[PDB]
């Protein structure tokens, strides 16, 4: 399967990324993560990471949009199919009454 | 001082910064910052930060052992300094008597 080696490895990777999830945890019910995130952070890799925060918020906002539009779109032809049939529904009198307004 | 532009994006970044911090301390008190952080980080980046974790607990054993050390020769010097005036400072009778116990 795997070699006695890459295994530790694994193992330690795994355990030092749990070890800095914790340790930034712990700083932020405490105040200090900010003087944390900048030791733990260049001042570039902190920029990058403010504009990828910006980028899921423009990749959303993209996202919802599109699909507030495929809804509206959707929901107008609903609307029409919907209206049809409910007009083929009606009764001659209710039909007629409404062709009189119309005329 | 500085341009119009500078300063919106100096500005920018800052709001950026805030916001991602906000983002991963709430994610926190939500139990997803596991999932957050994945999104935000590639794989190598979150070895990387595991890794400068491990580098921070070295360094910091490093530092606090070098000063244990150095703490220890201050301290036994001190005592031997001290030992030295004391041993000035001791009535005769002490002294001679130390001294037949030393014969």
């Amino acid at each position: 399967q795997q070699s006695p080696y890459s295994a530790a490895m694994a193992e330690q990777r795994h355990q030092e990324w749990l070890r800095f999830v914790d340790l930034l945890k712990n700083a932020y019910q405490n105040d200090l993560h900010l003087p944390l995130l900048n030791l733990m952070l260049t001042p570039d890799e902190r920029e990058a990471l403010g504009t990828r925060v910006r980028i899921v918020e423009e990749l959303l906002r993209g996202e919802m949009s599109q699909r507030e539009l495929k809804n509206e779109l959707g929901a107008g032809i609903a609307t029409i199919t919907r209206g049809s049939n409910s007009l083929k529904a009606a009764p001659v009198e209710l039909r007629q009454w409404l062709e009189e307004v119309l005329l």
